[PDB]
């Protein structure tokens, strides 16, 4: 539990300044420098390589305490993973052997340069066109660059064009941000999780050599339409946000709580002697409390069943599906939760909680206000709805 | 439908400047003057007295839609005719044929001075210390004096003290504001309705003249216990505030509306061509538009009945608790739509309109969740609960 | 006052049976024979013709009445004038001149057999074939014949088949429910709504003669689809299934209140001495009464801006469609207030309230479960968003 | 697995006859006497004793299963279980070293006796009045006593009376259901848990025996007032119900998904062409089974912690505390999940499923209904939110 004890203390740091920070937006770069000292980005890197050797349960139990102080960093946090669990799933032994134990010495933070804002998630224009020498050259402009300001290392992707080989084929690459070319353009002004740097990022004549590529070009499409063991790595960057909405929402309650017990005052027109005991406080934090306590357990059953398929050599095509359909439920139940508690909570609090807008209870539904909307919650309903319904399992891509 | 007009035309202006001018807060004096030169301040007032001679459906219709463009300016007026009806139900017709002709010619704008921030609701420190000819001297500090700034009276709550008539009695007055002593502090700076200057006024040895009293110490205190005709204050500013949240309400869902005909994209992941055809956006305004219109037309007949007792010379407890029950529960219902419409309308957008913090529909959540604390919705429910249970009529108060 | 008080007298006498009789299933004669000889059933035509002159807000007023005692009498009743909207609005004026006044002296309480069990409700296979002298012989088996049992005329939909004029096209007739060739089959046995007589009937080689033809073959699509008067059926039809749900929540919920004062124990083990006193008891009462009150008020409006179309020469799309949307709105949230309500107030009443199944609460919840699923209540929220977001009236049918 | 093999078995044969022997209600021999024939009511009595040496995640698992096939057979067998239980808490290993092999020799199906019909639920009244020899004689009605019919040992729970030690003193104890003086009443007509068996008990004159007697008079008031380990019987208990609710929830899921893919007609008015791909039918499905999949998911964690603590020697009351909060958060989302479904699904099915009682899907929110007023949801959300906002525990007792 070393490793959550480091992640519980860095919370408490970003409690103290999470209200001012957030405000002014822009990179948290003293908070970014503080998870490189405490070395959980290398929670995942086995000791061997110089990391820590621990568990996907360890690194979620990490997202959701850090989420639940800082959104904005909960988020870098836990998209680091997400980056980080797609070089491992595709690196080859020679990219773990000399990457590893550089993010090791240099303290690597990934972000990523993956959706783009063009006329739908699918229409992607950042291409990679072939070089001499095995090369790629990146052109064009991404979007919703999480984490991509004060990153060590970008997660790019691009789709291949003028390739002998194969053109639209997908080309991931993992590249330093200071890569001649790359402009991150700082570009984010959110409602909330304002602390992300999801601005846009644009590629011009970029760089890639062979030795950056994660796979041959289109292999992740060969490996999602296979359920190859990379076709993990949608459910576990959806359970990564599954997490940031339970930390998120814990985090709410517990300041709402803090909140009723030092602040509130009693409805005495209607006898109560103390908001604590007013039966519609109690009710409001009992329903919140209930539904949290229930699916912070169901999402600890399933970040064991993760791990218990990151560690096999196969996955079954009905063991990746029946994990998504899992993660994608948890998503589904910790969005409502996340979303609902976020603003009815107020009501156990009472108006002087609103009428001080310093006080800045608002940031919680803000943070989860916007993030759930990353990928459409009716859409991850539809797709349980078809596997109970249809037998059918959700089709692996990027979202599902 | 002049005066419907009129409240359109102000609203349509109120538009287009009210993202920009809610962020700094503070008075906004323009637009306060532009509704006194519009004379609807008036329309309460009889034509006998130099006003519009109109009716309460009137005055509220107008409140919703000032409010569904600009929330604090819909509060500012609405508080207006709270505190006019104040006056008109306990000023003496002496005072009321100097008063209004006064209002009409001065183009008054009513604020007001009556809660307080103390260990709880009705704990009012605020005293009214009497002299020898009748007036009282005033003094403490009144907390959430709504549309204090600006204002051309305020109408003010004190608790008499070193009174050999009886301590504790309530006095209330309608003084000018910049009566010697008074002090309007603008300490105010809030999540939502931040131009509503409810902040604090201080009073330093006010004294408020035998002229400008409303009616005797204790007499608002006798008129609740007794469910009489002046008891009718608190269904009409509840009322008030219901109409409040309905144009909140519609404002947020028309607003939504053009964002979701002109940039929200359609999820191609799952086939859909136009965001304006995908069955879960349908459905999430479908469901609240459907909410919304069942809402206002029950409104307009609570209002209709708001006016009927309006014009009665007396009123009995029965009258006023069936219409304080019907306007608690238009209250309710409105209560819960427009919280739950601010914030789930997002869904129907997509991130994009989250992404963007000066997209400024967060405005809509923020006013609503600020002004819905006013005082509990648990308690409103209760109260409708224990008429329709065990046929009591809710105990009159200043909240219900 | 006069109609809606024999409504309430009828609907008294209704109370003291349903229980019992409504076990049984089967035809309500003696409950369908004294509403024939209140008259009510004349409530619509002219007291020139030897009815009562009554409106549609009378009409609508007294089903919700009748409903909240029984269910199926109130679906019989409102069904009934549903039929003679039909007629009223296609009758040629001759036919209004024979029929009225015998459906006075007679009368009538009408029935009608127009949908039909195949692959979906488009699929119509009856059909109506020439006869000499331009009568037709009506084949086929119709479903959900409501009130075909005890009928004096069956409103009977058929298309046309090997027909020189026109193929396919729909005709409607009016005509003896005893006539030669028709069966009705008796086969209703459902989960509520259990004394509507909504069975099958068969006919084989009925005459139908063109003095009982309803309009030409095919003028109910060109009315509908042109939006001419008859196009106001949809609305007035819906609406009255508003009124049965509006009906049984009202019931429903002083059945409940009625067991909570006499037989509901206090939850001693949290202290509380009444459960009359509960407050959890009372947020249940409260919140479903709340709804309720804003539910009927909303209705009222609707209801009587149904007359004032009914009274129009000419109705535009605009007015068609606007009531049709205020008219869906109504029916959505009756309809998930009465499926909510009928399955919560058990948590108001406790365990006897279910343990003892003679109580027979549950009639509630059965009788609304079933009649909600007439049409998708998902297709209304959807006709209501395609309005509010497109702009998009719902296009005419016999569903919309 | 072999145990749930078992459980699953026993559940098809009880699907295939549900429907016709729940109407009926009465006692069902056959399938009691085929749950006898598996062994499972032996699976937590140690292989040592004769029994299968099982766990309880194994018991809940079972429980959900059975009650998802029959409630009323998931009933009997979970509440055997809940018999078990306080047995095993509270008698002494001699006797438990005699009653277990005979329970497995006799294949020993048990009942109680506990809950009494009087003004509320903590006014007991059936009396245990001391006899010379250390035996006692049981006087009174009992309510609610579920298995009582066909039951080999009842669980009877009175209140000493005559008693110099002190009167009102709970004393348990295990005897024959045929013991002289005790009258099964058989009086048990219910809304739905039909086939439990839930009538009344009449105690005349019944003996028990001192080697009957489950520890000594008022120790269980002891246990719960300490939060010792015998106090684990409501948390364990309360988690039965929890498992009834969500195997309830699975069977109805399951069969309305047959019915939606067997029966549904497609909704053509709006261009849909196979009920399975209605976007609607689809979020309905979506959002049930999403919700089932956590809160299953949860429940299996808190049953792990639930054998963990019934491992132990000795329990504190934090630990109680703590589970005991972690049931009532399941049994709250599980109430609210089962509750909603049973009525909703019929809106995934269409009209037809309720017009034709015959399908017979009411019988999963008859059985849901009924079952979940065990005792108030109201409470046990007051009680998690007592614990999250106050810290404060449930009171022990046998309902928190
Ligand atoms: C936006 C807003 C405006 C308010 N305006 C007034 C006002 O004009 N006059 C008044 O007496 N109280 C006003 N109140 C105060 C409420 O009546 C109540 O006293 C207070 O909100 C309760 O505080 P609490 O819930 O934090 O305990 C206002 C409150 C809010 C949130
Ligand atoms: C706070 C936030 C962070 C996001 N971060 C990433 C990211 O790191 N990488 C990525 O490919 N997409 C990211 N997305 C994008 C979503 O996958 C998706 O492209 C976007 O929400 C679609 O916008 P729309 O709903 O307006 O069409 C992020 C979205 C949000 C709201
Ligand atoms: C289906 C059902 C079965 C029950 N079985 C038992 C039982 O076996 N033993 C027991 O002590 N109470 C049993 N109860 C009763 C509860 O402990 C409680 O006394 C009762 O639900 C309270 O009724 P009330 O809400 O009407 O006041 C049962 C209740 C129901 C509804
Ligand atoms: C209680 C009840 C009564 C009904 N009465 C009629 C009726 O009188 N005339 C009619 O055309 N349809 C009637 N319907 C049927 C609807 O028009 C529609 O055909 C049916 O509800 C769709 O069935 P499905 O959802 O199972 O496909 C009735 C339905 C119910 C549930």
């Amino acid at each position: 539990h070393r490793a959550l004890d480091v992640a519980t203390e860095l919370a408490k740091t970003f409690r103290v300044t999470v209200r001012e920070r957030e405000r002014a937006g822009g990179t948290p770069k003293a908070e970014r420098d503080a998870i490189r000292r405490s070395g959980l980005l290398t929670l995942l890197i086995s000791k061997e390589r110089g990391g820590l050797g621990e568990s996907w349960p360890t690194v979620y139990e990490a997202i959701a305490e850090i989420a639940s102080a800082d959104a904005s960093l909960g988020h870098l946090f836990g998209y680091h993973f997400s980056n980080f669990a797609y070089v491992d799933l595709f690196a080859s032994p020679e990219q773990k052997a000399r990457w590893y134990p550089q993010a090791v010495r240099e303290r690597w933070f990934l972000g990523n340069a993956s959706s783009e804002n063009n006329a739908h998630v699918l229409d992607w224009r950042v291409t990679a066109t072939p070089l001499p020498d095995g090369s790629y050259e990146i052109n064009g402009t991404k979007a919703f660059c999480s984490g991509s300001a004060d990153a060590d290392r970008l997660l790019v992707f691009a789709v291949t064009s003028r390739d002998p080989n194969g053109d639209g084929r997908i080309v991931a690459a993992l590249i330093p941000s200071d890569r001649a070319g790359v402009q991150v353009n700082g570009d984010w002004d959110s409602l909330g999780m304002r602390q992300t740097d999801s601005g846009s990022v644009t590629f011009s004549g970029v760089v890639v050599y062979p030795d950056e590529l994660l796979g041959t070009p289109g292999q992740v499409t060969d490996a999602f339409a296979s359920g190859s063991k990379p076709s993990l790595w949608t459910p576990i960057t959806q359970l990564i946000f599954t997490h940031l909405y339970l930390g998120i929402a814990r985090g709410a309650l517990e300041e709402a709580a803090h909140y009723s017990r030092s602040h509130s005052r009693p409805f005495t027109l209607a006898g109560v002697e103390k908001a604590t005991e007013d039966p519609y406080v109690l009710a409001i934090y009992g329903e919140f409390a209930a539904q949290l306590q229930v699916a912070e357990a169901g999402a600890r059953e399933v970040a064991l069943r993760v791990q218990e398929l990151w560690e096999r050599n196969h996955v079954t095509p009905e063991q990746r599906g029946q994990l998504m359909v899992q993660v994608a439920s948890a998503k589904i139940v910790a969005t409502r939760l996340v979303i609902e508690l976020t603003s009815r909570l107020y009501e156990a609090m009472g108006a002087r909680a609103a009428a001080s807008r310093q006080f800045g209870f608002d940031r919680f539904w803000r943070d989860a206000r916007t993030h759930t909307l990353h990928d459409p919650v009716a859409y991850k309903i539809r797709e349980v709805g078809n596997w109970f319904l249809n037998h059918r399992f959700p089709t692996p891509s990027f979202y599902s």
